[PDB]
């Protein structure tokens, strides 16, 4: 509401996306503010990052909160090295990243909806190596695309809603 | 511009100097040129050369310019991910209904034109080619010749370039 | 380091790991890994990981190879999107001359090989494909190792990750 609010009139658009994707019914309370939470933290943007964190306490528990914030934190590090790797046309593919990244194997919520987060993340950084084995994964543990789908237009409102914000804030 | 070109480091005096020629040169409209390195400025997320261009590009741009150029990096913001992404996707998501509102993109405020000048010029500030190309293909039906749109890829990247020195020093200062 | 490792938060548990372990690695020598870890933290945009890294790379970096780093992650910025966007356009644009300043990269004032090293890492963290391999290859060309370049990698995406820890 009060980020809605904080919205100039030449984003229309998204202030109206902004509340058509916060009263989804296709994703679960948890996989909804997850990703908005973790697509929030993806956009570098702290004013969004606050008031969706906000909000967020009272739909996410402690635990699925950090969850979502970690896997933003492990997405900006593996959006970057798959998506050069994979510019590289595969020439490095022998070496071995020897990069840690247990969280994903255990997140410390259900993994169906770490993945959700990841792949939202994925999005938002333009990794097309990681959006994809993320979203294959999403299926093969029972995510249907129409979420998996929602995820994405999630993760590209709220990516809007930063952009909007941070330019009315330099301005005014 | 004067006070941002002022700004940058000595080492980053090749961005200082296309910073100089791309606001003197004169391929572009004075609106298709401030509008675009608004919308570019925007895009960039850099609070100090967003303020600095935004309060120079009123004596050069109408209100419903500088109107449509900020609106234009908004929703580029939203759909550069969006398309982007499904772009990646193999084709599996091409059945849905995005059931995203852009119609800013439909009702400018102003001619078309110069909203998708701007509109891909943020398109390459992030990196999406399928609007990129998009954006191109309606500048060029509408009229708008190449020379113009690649003067707006290259004010874009420069803005781009401004915006990363001009970080860098506010931060280490 | 230190205060920057240790203002990553527990849920950024493995980033904190592989910070630890990329500033203790030999892969790169002092100079190639702190400049490439300085011209990294400049494309992330994060003041603060800028601020700490830029500090303890006084210590291993020269004047000139300070600013050689930070140079880099400036005209990258302009590159990384002027090609990446011609490249998008299917080369119906390739016939136009940019018309862009980049003495800088002929004239980095440091060895070259390094101004390409820091280049590459940034040009990884800003997602073009035709600068990363355009660098990947002076890299080869000038001599370089592919672990050299790969630990490069490694650092801009472990430094990425950083900065998003620390964003959030």
């Amino acid at each position: 509401e009060k980020l809605k609010a904080a919205l100039p009139e030449y984003a229309k658009d998204i202030k109206l996306n902004l509340s058509s994707i916060t009263r989804s019914s296709v994703l679960d309370q948890e996989q909804l503010w997850g990703t908005l939470l973790a697509s929030a933290a993806a956009t570098r943007n702290p004013q969004v990052l606050a008031d969706i964190g906000a909000e967020a306490t009272d739909h996410l528990s402690a635990a699925a909160r950090h969850a979502a914030l970690g896997a933003a934190a492990i997405m900006g590090m593996n959006n970057v090295f798959y998506r050069g790797r994979g510019f590289l046309e595969g020439r490095y593919d022998d070496l071995r990243p020897g990069l840690r990244m247990n969280i994903i194997a255990n997140p410390g919520i259900p993994k169906a909806n770490f993945e959700l987060w990841s792949f939202a993340v994925s999005a938002i950084n333009g990794c097309s190596h990681c959006l994809v084995a993320h979203e294959h994964t999403l299926r093969t543990v029972g995510v249907d695309r129409e979420a998996i789908f929602e995820a994405l237009k999630a993760a590209a409102i709220v990516s809007g809603v930063a952009q909007a914000l941070a330019t009315i804030e330099a301005l005014s």
